[PDB]
């Protein structure tokens, strides 16, 4: 039934770090976006994916989003925007986390 409130758990804060590789693409029809990482196709997943946040008509503003990436995701990312008419390429250097320290 009904009953007074009990706070049965309250703990210290946990965190999450989200990174976004920003871009803008133009095409008509909307261009198919494919990413590559160090020359190899980057298969999108639950930890890394393209999100289009702001839409105009032909102008698409988004990010390749990475959730809690490590120094292992540091590298060169190439975006290829494809269309029925043609395709464009652009690549960018991304650093997310410095390599772990030595001794």
């Amino acid at each position: 039934v009904h009953f007074a409130p009990t706070i049965t758990f309250l703990e210290s804060p946990t965190s999450d770090h989200h990174w976004c590789i920003p871009f803008t693409v133009k095409g008509n029809p909307k261009p198919a976006l494919q990413w590559f990482y160090n020359g190899a196709i980057l298969n999108e997943s639950k930890y890394i994916c393209t999100k289009i946040h702001v839409t105009n008509h032909t102008e698409y503003h988004g990010c390749l989003q990475l959730d809690n990436p490590t120094h292992m995701n540091n590298g060169d990312y190439t975006l290829i925007a494809k269309n029925e008419y043609g395709k464009d390429e652009k690549q960018i250097s991304a650093h997310f986390m410095g390599w772990p320290g030595i001794d």
